[PDB]
């Protein structure tokens, strides 16, 4: 497809943001965090016999909707209910960010999908072109102990983080640096979509 | 080995809780490695609302500076990055924890249970059994699931299988549970006079 | 993207180079993947040296300029940091050998075969061009596999993983040719779909 | 727990040959970890082959059933089934070999030494440390490496570091040899008596 322009970020605030300003510029946003949500409220019922052996606390809440808390440690808790959730969720979380992606491609004017950058549910660098907006850090493990104010097995993990962030720009197409003020950023997300909206992009 | 650690596995959960539940109203100290995990995340809630804050735009801490364990569930929740930083972090403090707690229990000189973590040699291993048709058709028409998800079900039977073999204890989780019960029992007193 | 292509995988590795066999002999070009893998690390002999040498006492040179694989091998084996720093080293020389050599072929006009391992690692090679799977059903059933092979549950538990996940490539499939009957029938089958492919008709 | 087992890691690989060399020496024994992987690789050689002979058309046998190392690294490398399967395989076999060796040396009575595997509250930490500035940017020029291969060791460095924290005795790998033996078997010396 050819209208469909991703957006994530190396920072969640950065995604939204864009995406703020893109809505008032008159164009069109789908959140695949809303979407990933939603998939588990409409399977309430499976996943309740699915996971229930693995808890003694209740899955479903109210009504059909499910207990994303407990749903949430029984994973962690356990690596079996992990690859379950994994391989329930993954297709249906797919099909249905692709069926809402065409749904719109069709409408010929350009839009957006919103999506963490380590979103699982495919291999999504086919279907559009990806925006990353990316802030880059030190990689120096003790400047990051200085800096927030971390211990070393933290650090380790912020760094590992920053450091994986960092390899997945090689699948970006467009990179909006995000290194300067607030209102600075803002105008870049300004620029970048009206060369989207005449086809420059 | 460690002298009086015992490991509990089940093949149903409820089969587990039921035999450390009885061993606990016995007198009997047990380790849950669910709730070493818990407070492994409130002990840690500050480093780890500085290095996920940058995932979320919500604030991970709830009140009084501990962990919103619903917030942390979303974040990881179909996040690859997310849910391999949190295990790294995690991980060693939980089995670090887990082998403290046994040391003490250890030096008490009275049996305790250990509940395996799900995220040996160590002590004797008692697994609370529940036969099952070891068979990938049987658990996808069953509980109706797919191929990748019937076979970490089908490992995780397997596992239990494989514990069978050298088992100091096992104990039929059968179809009347006030037998299981007491099947429990004659196991921790055959446990207590050692 | 590249119209000539075709990989070849198989479920089993007699299922694959049989296919390959009666492909060379019918004329049509196949490149191997694990060929263009074991090439890698002779080519870059040196640099694997520096890399790799502070994990063993012993040497991973061989000869001139030669990696004694072996080794190489148990250094990966024994050490977690040192298979990923192999996998990372080699993967992208991997991919851009294999995209090298599909490119020349592809231009050249003629149908081609790129035999590969079911698991490769080197990228996701399903969008250069059709996948073409050897698939020799298992019965996915535990105890049937400890009677029938004669194996401990341990090592049933291993086959069996491997034949679900085996199961779970063919998603991924344009072309299965299945290999549940004799050598001969399995034979006749390659030529079959090697003509259909022969016409542009596939 | 294990009063007599000490874990030793080391920042390179040579520090830790020196040291157990050394402790070798003086009359104490030692843990191999890749040394009972290899047993284990010969110890289940028939199975291996019939779990590995589809993934090769090659002969995964020696002379005398041995398992040919050479042929399983080849069906191994850049498979990332054929790697699970062996992984999932063996590691359970060679952890508890590990801890079936160190509670018999545990036994004897006298200190002892286990290579920590590289593929620690049940004994003491030894770390056989070499300082270096703990920055990705110097390991991929000083080593000529990717991002993601940098990482991969700047993590080991990483893991070192965090048991420095704790750790029983520190051992400076300095720029004498010579020296950095001798630092070695004060140490083990150290150890001997308390």
């Amino acid at each position: 497809m050819k209208n469909a322009f991703f957006v994530t970020a190396s920072i969640a605030c950065g995604k939204s943001t864009f995406i703020e300003i893109a809505n008032s510029l008159g164009f069109k946003s789908i959140s695949a965090d809303k979407i990933a949500h939603k998939i588990l409220d409409e399977n309430a019922l499976e996943l309740e016999k699915i996971f229930s052996p693995f808890s003694l606390k209740n899955l479903l809440k109210k009504e059909k909707k499910i207990d994303r808390k407990i749903l949430g440690e029984i994973v962690f808790n356990n690596k079996e209910a992990k690859k379950i959730l994994e391989n329930f969720t993954h297709p249906k979380i797919r099909a249905k960010i692709l069926e809402q992606m065409q749904i719109l491609d069709k409408e010929n004017k350009a839009f957006f999908v919103e999506i963490p950058l380590f979103f699982e549910s495919g291999a999504y660098e086919n279907l559009g072109k990806v925006i990353v907006i990316y802030t880059p850090k030190e990689l120096s493990l003790k400047r990051i102990m200085q800096r927030d104010k971390l211990s070393l097995e933290a650090a380790k993990a912020r760094l590992d983080s920053q450091i994986d962030i960092e390899e997945k720009l090689k699948k970006a197409d467009f990179i909006i640096k995000n290194t300067n003020s607030y209102a600075d950023f803002r105008q870049e997300c300004v620029k970048v979509i009206q060369e989207i909206s005449k086809g420059n992009m």
